[PDB]
């Protein structure tokens, strides 16, 4: 039976426990996917704090990491969703995907509209990956790929 | 001398003059950007404000809207970006971006420092693409993809 | 080729027109409504600058009211939406569904994730209808319908 | 003597253990609106701060979690308001509702006065409920019904 | 047909037109109220966007300050409320009452649920009136009553 | 000597134990009032953190509570007073009030410069009372009063 | 009859307006001030929109201006008070009023909770002046005079 | 070597024990300025966390309250100021020197650069005092003197 | 006598005006200072309206641009400054200098205390210039320096 | 593996003891950079939060504060950066910064385009510098060095 938060402090508290013992571990998030069979970008943003995990990839991360059962049911709750509920990033690594949007959203909008129509891309029946890929120059790009399903809006 | 300008204003008054005329002469931003060499996205961002466009580019843009001289050097004046700059966006369309942000922001730094190190994935050296694909459950699927370059911090 | 707004500027000065003819004329939302063939709470929303409308609709209503070409083909464009982007309503009308949304918000939550599970109720796949009806009390009620497609969030 | 909450916080806590117990109790919110004779919605919004549970309810919810008096005691009082006093919800399951209203309030303005008067739809003279209905490409929609009150704005 | 507004910025003017004229004719408030059968703070809040007036009272106004049909007209219309929508007052006068909100607005909540119960006290069905008397001590009072119809909150 | 607080959360959280120990002495804030010779509005609003009690006052409350000597002279401190200042209040009741100041804000202000003058309606030099009355058309009625001084303001 | 302004639209027109011409005039406050018979900071406030002139001084600064009746009778007008509503100020030298303010602010409340009791040093009871010193060290020193009645806060 | 603080908890938490030790030793805030040789303003102003004090003066100040060397520690070092940090004061005694800056404020900035040139009045090389005087109309009245050096803009 | 502006309004119309007269002639910054005998860094800044310029620069640069005697008026007047007064940048350029002061900005009052003591680096008495040196590791690099004097904070 | 923390609060309570630690050992920020390798701004920012240190340099800070393995594993982490997330700082002397962000921000921008083209100013790729002068006119003055990489605007 699914089992959900209505305010953030219990996941996030959770989340900073898997920070802590993730460092003292030296652990990587790979390492934390490894053996759940879930993409990597899933299974992080549910550790902290942005997604439920299923029974029997929570029981796998959290024996990993030295969680209990308490800390596994709480993993598997649907949290109340927001990573940056308090303000615009201040942080530059988070701040530059804001600033992605700031520069592109409205090219975002009217690209949508003329390749799909009135309506959105969805967040939710909705897939995210990270790449890293090098550069001709040298150096190394993130590649961000987002995967969402068109749905239209229709008069009624 | 490249030019640029300290308000939003007078862009975003062109902008509005490249909406209406693109509808009053019915045509589509991928028409707008043919024949520039640039990509579609970065084309239509320059035209809503957001970059500014060189010489040729501008001017064969300018003659498919039929805008005069000082329009295209408006357009190839340095804005002051920004594509909502008074609040986050209500507009469905381009909220869901933002909500990609809100779920998925700090999965991205966590990943950005666990792949690349610390640091931060530009927006400036950038690449956008959408891609329109058929949905294996019927209709369609936008796969967007953010392309940036990784700027390692420099300690000192 | 459907056109898209990127500002609300455009459409707001229509609806202020629409609002202001519509009054000399004594006409009723549901007379305008009449003969598109679509529901009034949609035809409405378009009208207020929420929706496109397909082009015989928007030519039928923009009949009633006056309007001309250039406002038909306005009316047909995708809008930026938002009907209240400067801040929480002050109108008592509107601030009262805001408020049933204060005090309904985490239980609506708590009872999507029960009956549907993790996911969204859409606002997208979505319609809206209200109903005037009498009261045994004396006096009369509104019965306001929100009926949205669930989306869920599996993992991946 | 009937009692009221000055501040959030002891009922915010109180909705805290609800969710924790109900967890590992391995209950559902209509497990625990079984037998009080009240809808579902309302006790569920009573539980999560939003309104107080008369004696008998509030004994029977109690009884269910494992909750001691002074925890019903807490229930039967009159609660401050809120279930988002911090800003505009991040979740999106929140925020969906959020935007229905961003994308309709103006429509239910203008809709009330047209076919109601001047005035308002209750939100105190109130009832919310949830159903979930078949949808025709086999998922499911959320029908929620609010039923309000209209009391009308009189001349004085 | 009622007719409603959807924006202020019409009533806004027309506010700002009655107080220049009501200025140039040396004219006071109570004067514009005589005569429509109406309470002074009904009808001064009604000219200064807040409430519309029926036709006779609207008409009667409009012609003492020199008005024509079409302010009248608007002076009918359901305007969108709200006498400060950017922020608390800074007016020293108006920032007043919202003091005596900030000081009592705790003892109006606990007063309200003990004397009458969970529920409101109504801003709808609501009468509001302001007398001047003489201070004993020298100096004058204002006494503002407002009368508000106590509407409950029942479980449902 | 009299002393004076710097921050809301002492008294606040001695509020928090007045609450806490009226509901569980079920008591009513008239009673807390009775043989202080002070008025309930004044009382209540003091035991909520907003106005010092004096030495007897204090003490009698205290006595009827089972708080102690430290509560009392917390409570004859004078406070940093304001009831909301983490934002609008969303708590239904005490909203009410902030919309009859939306609504009738602007005439208040008219009104008070047309019978009194230049100047304001004091905050501080005031008594307010609510009073119930049981109405003709079934139920009943709050009449609050707002008694503030009128304190002209002069050339220099 | 008095009259008052509901918006600062207009009083911050016309101080626009008193400010060119008085650059066009190279004329200075104190210019303007002289033959009124009241003070530098009450006029100046006056023609920057934040209190009524007297007749008799209005006729007289508007002359010196240029300006014409309409002027002199808005500026009679009470107006809507508060030079800086849209935010903190960002020029400097009204900023280091402001800093002096968050430095001392709980400074000010405590000694006049000490020095004269419970209550508030007046706004409006007030007189402000401005006075150049010599600083012994060279250079010059601004002593800016508050002087603000006590008003007490007396239980009732 | 001088100390500094990077947050306000600290020093805000010593001046919540210095409050209430002040309290329970019914001293004022010129018996603990008394015996440093500074001012009661300068004085307040450290023990609310806005000054640093002197070691001398540090020690006699906490040796007047009860304190220990690691709180005469914390008050010697140099705080992150500002006694409003989260918001317009809601305190009416805080408020009103907040609404004479309202009133005042494009006044000050006028004359300042009338009487002095371009530039500021100093919040750092400043001198602030209270004093009480009696008003002829009977009762008191503060004059509170801000005293702050001029220093120029001038071009470079 | 020196003026000043009350309002930023026409400052950034001038402001308005020198870019797109700027852009019409192909000038460069450095040619509207050539002549002046002030820095690049003050000139543009006054021209972009954060600093008067003398007569004789005012003079200069109108000539420069073609811009009349009522604009070097203006140029010449004391402006209201605040070149971001309306939120954080959203231009990545502007952006980049707001997040510098994120990141080091509790170093930067850190260090001062330290090497200076309490008080400030004055952004009064002060320059800024802006240089582009090469980076020995490839590219380019803008050295800008702030040179401002310490003003001590001294016990009074 | 390097590590990286998703909220500030493990960091800011770090920094919270080293502000402790090194006022108690009576420390410099100097002294406790000797022998890191890095210069002082730099690892004063990594101490206060806004930036990890290589393991060398966090172990010897860490023997000079008396912190232990946890500290210095802290240390090491990539923080989420931000001096002030929680507003406009009210310090002063952290708000001079921002001030010659608000008077030269335009110019910074506008200078930037001209020397180097479209694009940034690097806060990431960044060298800070603090360097005290003596002021011919008594006094010393501070020479503040922001050294960052020119990063283009890629067109694509
Ligand atoms: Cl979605
Ligand atoms: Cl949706
Ligand atoms: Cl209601
Ligand atoms: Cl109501
Ligand atoms: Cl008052
Ligand atoms: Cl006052
Ligand atoms: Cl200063
Ligand atoms: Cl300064
Ligand atoms: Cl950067």
């Amino acid at each position: 039976m699914l089992q959900s938060q209505f305010a953030q402090t219990p996941r996030l508290a959770l989340a900073d426990t898997v920070i802590d013992l993730k460092a003292r571990k030296n652990l990587s998030w790979q390492a934390l996917t490894d053996g759940t069979g879930l993409s990597l970008a899933f299974v992080t943003a549910a550790l902290l704090g942005q997604h439920p995990l299923p029974k029997e990839a929570a029981d796998i991360v959290c024996g990993k990491l030295g969680l209990d059962e308490d800390a596994s049911r709480l993993l598997q709750s649907v949290p109340l969703r927001g990573s940056f509920p308090s303000g615009v990033p201040t942080d530059p690594t988070m701040y530059r995907f804001y600033e992605m949007l700031q520069v592109y959203g409205s090219t975002l909008k009217a690209l949508v509209h003329e390749q799909f129509g009135d309506g959105i891309i969805s967040a939710i029946n909705f897939k995210l990956d990270i790449k890293k890929v090098e550069d001709p120059d040298g150096g190394s790009r993130a590649v961000i790929t987002l995967d969402g399903k068109y749905l239209p809006t229709k008069p009624f």
